[PDB]
């Protein structure tokens, strides 16, 4: 109902790899996409198709593969080779089928991170566990654009989360069972598992190039939303009278953050400011089962008050150890971002990124009940 593996958390637990025979004309061009924008004949392969109708989509993990799978074209085509060639409209064919599906799933007909990281995922040998190693996605956009490493390290940092967030009907009932040495176990086990989450962040580094990220795979994850280069936006030719303008699917999609601050009372979506609204904003991009998650957190009681009102320095300091775990999350993703983006950017918009996360990180911070 929530669509939360015990496993993997928010991501989608065993993908499906192939679409229906019904669908082929799509999984070519998908299949092969670093080769059709490197020659040229994506656009033309993509102008020339059969209008597919939807119905044949059977069930979920069909519908996810397909929004992937459509999503990576639209991305493709709309892009190209992102050399500042743009293409404003995008056909009838590929379009009202990927906004009709889009509305099937309460989705944006884009690609966003339910896609293009928790859908789009495969173990090599399945009796090996969820490592890098034995992992691979089932899409990129170009060669060397490094798209395995963003978007595995990014799963992984699910998965090591998926781990803290199974505790969390524990803190709960614990709350409303009034069984502090629980609630207390169950902060402390969240803290420790926020803290593995760090290190398999590490990894970003290793498995990802600043050059190749800020370069290639950026482009293709833009969006129309406040884009001079989409300013109107993209019309979908067919299906909406005008062209419609959708953000571009980043990890700031991700539901674990958001969930971690609604779980600690942390109230980042307070406020105006870019923020908030930025973060609000966002939780249209994620699957509405996980939507549905978030809002059934806010609704529970606040962990953070209960801990207040008990006088437990104990409790106090297992919040604030998954708090802190939080932050140092949050300040490690700056580092990143200082690595990835500011540094090859060079080589004030910049500056309103930081100032972003850091307010956000700074909310964060703010929470902590001994600082
Ligand atoms: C090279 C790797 C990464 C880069 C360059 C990067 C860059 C950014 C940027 C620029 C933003 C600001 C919003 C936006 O532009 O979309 C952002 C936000 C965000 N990123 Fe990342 N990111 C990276 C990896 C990750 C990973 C692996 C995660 C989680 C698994 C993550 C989670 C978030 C979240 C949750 C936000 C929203 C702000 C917040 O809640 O703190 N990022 N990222």
């Amino acid at each position: 109902e929530y669509h939360i593996d015990e496993e993997v958390g928010f991501a989608l637990p065993n993908p499906q790899e192939n679409l229906p025979d019904f669908y082929n004309d799509w999984m070519f061009i998908a299949k092969h996409l670093p080769d059709l924008i490197e020659s040229g004949q994506l656009r033309e392969r993509v102008e020339k198709l059969n209008m597919l109708s939807i119905d044949h989509l059977t069930d979920h993990k069909s519908q996810r593969l397909a929004r992937l799978v459509l999503g990576c074209i639209t991305m493709a085509y709309v892009w190209g080779k992102g050399h500042g060639d743009v293409r404003k409209v995008l056909p009838r064919n590929i379009a009202v089928p990927y906004c009709q599906l889009s509305k099937k799933l309460e989705l944006p007909p884009i690609l966003v991170y339910a896609d293009c990281v928790l859908a789009n995922w495969k173990k090599k040998d399945p009796n090996k566990p969820l490592t890098y190693e034995n992992m691979d996605v089932l899409f990129s956009f170009r060669d060397g654009d490094c798209s395995k490493g963003f978007f595995l390290v990014s799963l992984l940092v699910e998965i090591a989360a998926a781990s803290a967030i199974k505790v969390i009907p524990t803190v709960f009932k614990a709350m409303q069972m009034q069984e502090r040495d629980t609630l207390l176990k169950a902060l402390l086990e969240i803290a420790s598992c926020l803290e593995k989450a760090l290190q398999v962040f590490h990894q970003i580094h290793d498995h990802v190039n600043p050059k190749a990220f800020f370069s290639v795979l950026r482009i293709y994850l833009s969006g129309w939303k406040g884009n001079p280069q989409l300013s109107d936006g993209l019309v979908y030719e067919g299906f909406w009278e005008d062209p419609k303008e959708f953000a571009g699917g980043s990890a700031g999609q991700s539901s674990v953050f958001q969930c971690f601050d609604v779980l600690l009372g942390i109230q980042q979506t307070a406020g105006g400011g870019h923020a908030a609204q930025f973060l609000q904003d966002m939780r249209r991009y994620m699957p509405p089962a996980h939507r549905n998650f978030l809002c059934s957190l806010e609704s529970n009681p606040s962990v953070r008050e209960f801990v207040l009102s008990k006088g437990d320095a104990g409790l106090r300091e297992a919040y604030d150890a998954c708090v802190k775990a939080l932050v140092s999350l949050r300040s490690y993703h700056l580092q990143i971002v200082t690595k990835y983006i500011l540094i090859p950017a060079s080589q004030t918009g910049g500056t309103d990124l930081m100032n972003f996360l850091k307010t956000v990180r700074s909310t964060t911070e703010k929470s902590l009940l001994k600082e």
